[PDB]
């Protein structure tokens, strides 16, 4: 059984648009999205489809790039740091659920390096 995916809107949460959040959508996310190793991370983990019945028994803060993209499109975030924390939750989830050297981990590691390169300099 999959849990509900993370919210992409919340009327109790204030919205904001900043130059950095625009960049995180237009440049950072949409470039990572095209990476050859992006596809496992483009949607919430479907534990039923992927036969990972222990995934949500281990991962209690799920995050994926599909959710992040929708949050950026919704102006769900207050600032760029909030969005960056979601990326880091996504990468760390993969490292927590899996082991060093796993194919999926090698994929997340390559994406994390590209992500770090892209956020090294943000607009002002
Ligand atoms: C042990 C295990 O299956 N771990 C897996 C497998 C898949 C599905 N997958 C595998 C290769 N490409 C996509 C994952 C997909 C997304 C995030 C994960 O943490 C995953 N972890």
């Amino acid at each position: 059984m999959n849990p509900p995916p993370p919210e992409t809107s919340n009327p109790n949460k204030p919205k904001r648009q900043t130059n950095q959040l625009q960049y995180l959508l237009r440049v950072v996310l949409k470039t990572l999205w095209k990476h050859q190793f992006a596809w496992p991370f483009q949607q919430p983990v479907d534990a039923v489809k992927l036969n990972l019945p222990d995934y949500y028994k281990i991962i209690k803060t799920p995050m994926d790039m599909g959710t992040i993209k929708k949050r950026l499109e919704n102006n769900y975030y207050w600032n760029a740091q909030e969005c960056i924390q979601d990326f880091n939750t996504m990468f760390t989830n993969c490292y927590i659920y899996n082991k060093p050297g796993d194919d999926i981990v090698l994929m997340a590691e390559a994406l994390e390096k590209l992500f770090l390169q892209k956020i090294n300099e943000l607009p002002t």
